[PDB]
């Protein structure tokens, strides 16, 4: 079985510069503008069936915030699926959770953020 240009998905676009696949092909899903595409960038048609789709959804990370113990390497307004901020524990405390994350495809800070404990 052949395969074709993929389906569409989550408010998301497909194909890049052609339109057949067969097997053993990928196709990296767009995303609205704006949209992070999470999961593998790109489908993967192995049998004329695709499998493995991504997905095009907002990565829009609220903030890496955390207990006296703030990122310390690179913050901003707002995040995409990104911007890793490092974890600088304030002073004698130590990270509980992760002393690296960076806003995730998910809105948010993943890991989750670290907790400068004693």
């Amino acid at each position: 079985v052949k395969c074709q240009s993929p389906p569409s998905i989550s408010n998301g676009r497909h194909n890049g510069y052609e339109d057949f696949y067969t097997d053993g092909s990928v196709v990296t899903y767009s995303c609205n503008s704006g949209y992070s595409l999470i999961g593998n960038s790109g489908v993967l048609c192995s049998g004329g069936e695709w499998s493995d789709p991504p997905t095009c959804q907002i990565v829009k990370c609220p903030h890496p915030t955390i207990s006296n113990g703030y990122l310390s390497s690179g913050f901003k307004r707002s995040y995409s699926y990104n911007d890793n901020v490092d974890f600088k524990c304030k002073y004698g405390y130590k990270l509980s959770g992760s002393s690296s994350s960076t806003c995730s495809p998910g809105n948010t800070w993943k890991p989750e953020l670290p907790k400068c404990v004693r």
